[PDB]
């Protein structure tokens, strides 16, 4: 019951059964993986209000209340350990990503109230705009568990002010409404002057029986003697259910407690819009035929050691099927059709190892897997454009050294080449994810679907084995410093020096820390990142092409039959 | 469980029990309504293939189909006597309307296949155009039956050719898609060319077993003999189910007869995003105090009768609730928001009577009710703009003569004012329906949220009561050749021409059968048109204000209290 | 000083001086274009105010405003003889079409003062949505030379109400003010009501001295006698400059006479924002290398004579340069980028004569030129889609027969390709121009650009050569009776009844007057109406493509490579 079996369905497969385990490199692999889950459990623990403290207040913690949410296992965070200002317990205090709710996905954000009553804290805003730009768009709702003090009176000048600062987001979930995008709140204990903003910009307000919005909260001897006459009048928080159920009606639901809050989130949530996904799968969703644990032998953790991208590409996609767009031509990237649940999604992915007689532009030359050449940019420009006409979303594999450099480079259009591929992103207008299977390095790192195409790339996410750098250390510390070696120990120590900051400043977890990368995720998490990812994409799409109407299958079909 | 009962539960009430009823008024309002039910019924039992044939030979008919996909009550059709060009049978071929399957509104469109084998005739085009318009603007599922043989070749110069001609839907079909918006086709019988791209242009293709679509079909004794020959040879018709599901895959489902083929749809049609109405309702929703059957004696007949505007108000609109924008201002006009089976939408309708002292530009003066003046035009800019910040989309009930004339008024702006409004109109980006009550004449009927809106105008319905004309027989009679009077029978004679044919011209019939108004609908059909536009404009709105965010209803009651 | 003169100047040349001229033929075409000619000026020239007459009272004509307002020469009319109602002179008594003014390009309509005051008239309201499409389509200045005295009245029913009456360009007027394009009005004689509105719909607003604009105009014994009473009263026609400029100061300027409107019109185009068309130049501007003269010899009147497309091209497009896109792939179509002043253009133009051993999915078959294939089909939406990505417009040439049919073709997905090339162009969102060389038939005429893209085609011309048909008179004769007279003399008359009125009802003049093709122009004028619509196109283009940052150049290039 699909449309256009013949292009759709029997899609070539591709990858082998792993013969040769790799015992070590999948040590080393699950050493990265070990330490980022550790980070994120000490992460979520940290606090002065423990989860129990919580719970016998009458509180749920942002986990527990995410997790009282959400259909089990659908749970994909993102910027778990997002923490670019360096606040001492690691986190920008909210917990935010993916979940998916009687089928229905949705992004999450949630206060951490166990750490100074979900105050605003440095790098929190930038983690919320990141936040309200995935629902953006993908038109997926968006929902607040919101417990929120404001700011952070010490921070104040990190957290208050600016064009990207705690404000920021009240405008952005205007903007998400006037889109056509609903955003959920429910409201938890005391939410004022910030906190209240949070509370009254989304849609549709879900209050706790006990909580509060307002402008303005409640918040040497004077002050002693103010304090305890005020608490003996027994005065309520100001924007208490009475207020806002009774008076104002903002609070359009009360609930006597947490898990209650949530069940009326779960009501509304109900109550939106979203496609059968079968209304746009062209197959029934298939298991690949290859398992994802071998992805820890094959993706060598030797930054040197190539590998086949066809066998990471088989564990990720339905059935291990894989439709190719011209094949042969550009071999320094692979592009095509695959499917995800039954969906169709563009792949773009980088080719490792040694291409013979390659380029094309130069004479007896080998090709260098990671690099872009010329017949893979344009190729790249004109798979994303296909893709972009059929509505079909991509999804960039990166693991990449740079477009390849020099005056026959030039020549052969390079540098236009690769703003043309720019060009092209920007002017899809679909969401996108991007995933670094190791290397994000060079501009390279832009081209390839990369974070910086802010109307695009909804997130990204990165292996164990992945790193971030403008280029290798030595490489760098070279260009830095060979004129100056030259003109003249000093500086040969600040060739080390920043061979040393390069490898330490481009590790996994410092990349994600600092939110080069959203999420590093487990070898066995990168195909339910993808089903998150798609299943999102489609939930809610604002453009259709019908299937017959696509141009990318007959394109890549009449390259394979007319040469 | 509804924002802001406040405001928006426990409005003020209107209307009244209807003391004198008026039989020989309802007798004349059902006469008209019992001629459009008598046309429609003839216009659709006509045709060389009668239902019972279609039966016989395994088809059912456009009505069959119809009313098979639906549930039962709720078929609002469109059009049903339009006829502007004049063919015999009275109709386009096609049958077309809103209609709900399984609580999910979409607009319907059927293939006529007792007349022609459902051939495009004079008029379909233009009639086909509508049904897109109306989808396109709703953001609501656009649903074919499709049975159709294409060019009716003997007028192939009328439904062939040009911008708005047979090609025209194909395109419209694809913007459609390219927003969003979904369209649905069941594939019955023989449909080439024509047919054939009305079967492959939709994004769901659900076909009859024994049905087709190609690009050319199977279609003086030597053409005897060749007919005769290739029917002995059994030569399938071109595109058939072997062809378009076992070798295209266009085809996305096959069943064995026309019920199954609804079936079909009608699980796709269960695929489609949509809200439940209850996360935009502000109350549970409520019909009318007062019975619809009292319209029969409110509005008259009697074109120089007024009547009280509130007392139809009140017989429209949930709990005969209604809560006015600017009472007191501008007295001409009513405008307000009220409710739709729960649902906000904002109301502007003309008053009748005499207005004593009024205009506030002219000394010693009565206005005059069905007309507009400075302020009615001001306080319908304001409640336009405040409802499309607002997302509150607007139904219009019109009975006016006019913007106020002279050089009085010239200096008040009415030109201006009345232009300003369009501008409004157009600004607004929403959906809106237009009622005629009673009259639709001047260029009042274009300000007034008239179809000449083609960007936010679905389409427009009038009661049996209703009449269209640019003014009054007898003043353009005056207008046409008062001077010609001057400068000289032969004038008077054609005087008298034009008062008779601007009231046959005028009718209501004949205002529908020419497009003027898409439908005329019985006074108890009024409420469930709006009940039917509203919900479909709910459904998959693609912007929303969040009810704690609007600003109508806040305005609204500060000049209430400020003055 | 031009981007990449490698890929964009000295382009391969086309086109071989003509050495075997046809007076015939030629003969032939100038007999149509005669009539043309004779048609129009005939038109003009009607009514009861002669030019003579209009001129001895104070009044310019539409052509005299018109010739005032442009630079000479570059006048390209549109709908000349557009007479769909057939009213007695011949038109809907406006004059419309694009001109140029002081190196701008704009949209000019003048209302015809000569007939009934420049009066409303059936079909008028059509015409003037084909300019203010033309005028959004290409964001192009809309300029109005009014003297407008509203609805005629014996046809109120035809030109008053409805979707697309006189009201709809008032909404329209408003949507292109919203989308930042002006329109700009000199308002002449008496404008009351419909011609009020005219008025008061604009940006700019420009009066004579005598002039006006009103909601309600001035306009049997006691008739007779009230008339010459209040002639006596010299009350002054309402909204008058002492009211439109001193109180309500809606007039921005008032001049002395018809020549100082048309300056101050001059003054505000001089402010409108354009582009020195240098800026998009990739080329300096070259004539053809061939004369237009030949084309009279080129393109058979003989409808049975193919001819070669590509001496059509060479003559009129720069310096006879063209850069085809996949050359001997889809070999039914031509499709590539060739410069008009300059800038660039993506044509695409049917390919007449037989195609040995074509198409693909045949065996041992010819290929008729005029219709379309597999290859091309495929061929034209990439780039249709490659063009769009780089904002190149589009220029189709149109002389089509159809699609290919029968299972062979479907199986080859005929029907999904061309409605996939519907797709792609709907997708496209640029504005397109269409010229019918000779046939424009079958749905071929659609999927090729045609007029029933409402947002990209901006109007159609056509040669003397062309004619409209859904299929020739002979095979729809044929389609139409062949099961009738197999069933059953007079089935054989209304067969050459059916051949002779196809014959009567696709002639040019018939075309244009029913509005099939906007304008039949001269072989020598089709060049012009290129360059008028091409600097009309860049001249305030709304999305750029830097010329570095193109697909199209490189692909084709790539094309020309690798294979
Ligand atoms: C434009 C935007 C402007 C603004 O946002 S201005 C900020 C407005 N916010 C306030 O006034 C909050 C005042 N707080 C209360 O009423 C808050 O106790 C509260 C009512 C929530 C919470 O009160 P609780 O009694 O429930 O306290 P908790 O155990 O949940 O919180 C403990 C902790 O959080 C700290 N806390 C709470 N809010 C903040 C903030 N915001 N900054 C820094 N630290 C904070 C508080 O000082 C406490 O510190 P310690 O005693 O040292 O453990
Ligand atoms: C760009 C677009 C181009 C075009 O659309 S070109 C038109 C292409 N269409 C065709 O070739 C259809 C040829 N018809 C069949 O094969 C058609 O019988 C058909 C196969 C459907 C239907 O065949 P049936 O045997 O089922 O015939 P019906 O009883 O359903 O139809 C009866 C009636 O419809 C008439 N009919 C069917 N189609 C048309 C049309 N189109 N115009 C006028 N009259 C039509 C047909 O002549 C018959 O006339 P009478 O014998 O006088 O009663
Ligand atoms: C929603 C929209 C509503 C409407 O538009 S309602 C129409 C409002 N228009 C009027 O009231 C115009 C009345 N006309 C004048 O004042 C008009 O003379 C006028 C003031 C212009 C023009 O007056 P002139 O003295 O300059 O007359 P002209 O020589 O320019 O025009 C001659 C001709 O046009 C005719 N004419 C002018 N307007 C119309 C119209 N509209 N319909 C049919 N025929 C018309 C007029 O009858 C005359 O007919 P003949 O005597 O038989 O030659
Ligand atoms: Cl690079
Ligand atoms: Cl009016
Ligand atoms: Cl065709």
């Amino acid at each position: 019951m699909y449309s256009m079996p013949g292009y759709f369905q029997n899609m070539p497969t591709i990858g082998k059964e792993l013969v040769n385990p790799n015992p070590e490199n999948e040590q080393e692999i699950k050493a990265v993986e070990s330490d980022i889950h550790e980070s994120i459990k000490k992460a979520l623990d940290a606090g002065i209000t423990s989860e129990e403290k919580l719970n016998e207040r009458g509180q749920l913690s942002a986990m527990q209340r995410i997790n009282a949410l959400i259909d089990p296992g659908t749970w994909c965070p993102l910027n778990s350990l997002f923490n670019p200002e360096n606040n001492k317990f690691g986190t920008t205090n909210i917990v935010n990503g993916l979940g998916r709710v009687d089928g229905k996905w949705v992004y999450i954000v949630a206060s951490d109230n166990k750490k100074m009553a979900g105050a605003w804290v440095p790098g929190q805003a930038e983690n919320l705009i990141r936040c309200s730009d995935a629902a953006k768009m993908m038109h997926l709702p968006l929902i607040y568990l919101l417990n929120c003090s404001g700011v952070e009176f010490p921070n104040q000048d990190k957290v208050y002010p600016n064009r990207r600062g705690g404000g920021t987001p009240f405008f952005r979930n205007s903007e998400l409404n006037q889109l056509g995008i609903p955003v959920i709140v429910g409201i938890y204990g005391t939410n004022p002057a910030g906190g209240g903003y949070h509370s009254i910009s989304p849609t549709i307000l879900i209050a706790h029986q006990d909580a509060n919005m307002a402008v303005g909260g409640a918040g040497a001897e004077q002050i002693i003697a103010a304090q305890i006459e005020n608490s003996k009048l027994k005065v309520p928080a100001p924007g208490s259910v009475p207020i806002h159920y009774d008076e104002t009606g903002f609070f359009r639901e009360v609930y006597q407690n947490d898990l209650g809050v949530i069940d009326g989130i779960k009501k509304y949530i109900s109550y939106l819009p979203a496609y059968n996904l079968e209304f746009f799968r062209v197959d029934t969703p298939k298991a690949p035929q290859l398992p994802a644990e071998d992805l820890y032998s094959i993706i060598p953790m030797n930054q040197k050691r190539p590998y086949d991208i066809y066998e990471v590409i088989a564990r990720l996609f339905d059935n291990s099927e894989f439709s190719e767009y011209k094949k042969g031509y550009g071999p320094e990237m692979v592009t095509g059709l695959a499917k995800v649940n039954g969906l169709l999604v563009g792949v773009i992915a980088n080719v490792q190892g040694l291409l013979m007689n390659y380029p094309e532009y130069k004479q007896n030359s080998v090709g260098i897997g990671g690099k872009l050449y010329r017949q893979g940019l344009i190729k790249m420009n004109e798979f994303v454009t296909l893709c972009a006409r059929d509505r079909i979303p991509l999804i960039w594999l990166q693991d990449t050294t740079g477009i390849d450099v020099g005056d026959e480079a030039e020549k052969a259009e390079l540098l236009g080449l690769g703003q043309s591929l720019i060009y092209s992103i920007e002017n899809s207008k679909l969401p996108s994810l991007e995933i670094t299977i190791r290397k994000a390095s060079a501009a390279a790192h832009y081209v390839l679907g990369g974070p910086q195409g802010n109307n695009t790339n909804v997130f990204s996410i990165g292996t164990g084995a992945c790193e971030y750098y403008v280029m290798p250390g030595e490489t760098a510390a070279n260009a830095m410093y060979s004129r100056k070696l030259v003109k003249a120990q000093p500086i040969i120590g600040k060739m080390n020096d920043m061979i040393q900051m390069y490898t330490d400043k481009s590790r996994p977890k410092y990349c994600t820390e600092k939110g080069m990368v959203d999420e590093i995720v487990d070898m066995t998490e990168v195909r339910p990142y993808i089903q998150a990812f798609t299943e999102a994409a489609y939930q809610n799409p604002q453009s259709i092409c019908p299937m017959h109407q696509m141009l990318t299958p007959r394109s890549t079909r009449e390259f394979e039959t007319f040469g």
